[PDB]
């Protein structure tokens, strides 16, 4: 789950779960998912409270209740929010006063659910870089921040401490759209390349959020649709897709020293 997916979950909670007292709570007895507190203490703490707002930074979601502490969700690889089982994969479950039920599931057990006095003042949220959607860097700030990073551009975009919210599919998408190879060193990007990337990040994220992360609604010219196909059967806009991370060799070339080291 990347920024769009988590944002869609946040909006869904905001539209259907606010101002409703929590009548029942079921926190899975999962030592791997439930972090920093016991399930029983977690259940006791939030019972009877109301959700005031749903917040998000990067791929992290948290619920502001009428009194702290607040529950936070680090999705992991298979985390998801459902609003109506109680699924055997539910980790966080609450029944509201109007009968509506809210659940965070994780079949893989890689998610992290916490209960914090102030989610934003402690890790992992406190260590996150600016949100790609809510706090975008300016064109010049972006170029300046890239100038001294001797890191290949894709992994840098995946560094939540640099910019938060981008995952593998968005990374592949913005680099493909900006015509930048994923192995190009950040500090080697020209001012023009930096701006092209600044633009693609804005456009891809806004479009994805515009359609509530419904990938079936992503533009057809997006590499997203075929970035998970077997080698030799992956094409976008008629051009061959290669894998290292999906990219299009004909449209994404390596430049300078990086190209030299590659060859």
């Amino acid at each position: 789950p990347e920024l769009p997916e988590v944002e869609a979950a946040r909006r869904a909670i905001e539209e259907n779960c606010l101002g409703k007292k929590i009548k029942r709570v079921i926190i899975a007895d999962d030592n791997k998912v439930i972090h920093g507190i016991s399930p029983s203490d977690f259940q006791t703490s939030i019972l009877g409270k109301t959700i005031i707002s749903a917040r998000r930074k990067g791929k992290n979601l948290w619920l502001e209740l009428d009194s702290p502490p607040f529950p936070s969700f680090q999705f992991g690889m298979a985390g998801a929010i459902y609003i109506k089982w109680p699924s055997k994969y539910s980790k966080f479950f609450v029944e509201l006063d109007d009968g509506l039920e809210l659940s965070f599931t994780d079949k893989r057990r890689f998610a992290k659910v916490r209960l914090l006095a102030n989610p934003t003042s402690v890790s992992p949220i406190s260590e996150l870089g600016p949100d790609a959607l809510l706090e975008p860097m300016t064109v010049d700030e972006f170029a300046e921040s890239l100038a001294k990073k001797k890191i290949t551009i894709k992994p840098l975009l995946l560094d939540q401490g640099y910019i938060s919210g981008i995952g593998n599919w968005i990374a592949d998408e913005v680099l493909y759209q900006a015509r930048i190879h994923p192995l190009q060193t950040a500090s080697s990007l020209s001012k023009e390349q930096c701006e092209a990337l600044h633009t693609s990040i804005k456009e891809v994220i806004e479009k994805a959020v515009e359609v509530d992360a419904d990938s079936s609604q992503f533009p057809s010219n997006w590499i997203f649709h075929n970035r998970e196909k077997k080698p030799g059967k992956a094409f976008v806009d008629g051009k061959k897709i290669d894998f290292i991370t999906a990219y299009v060799p004909e449209l994404q070339k390596l430049y300078g020293k990086d190209a030299e080291k590659a060859a």
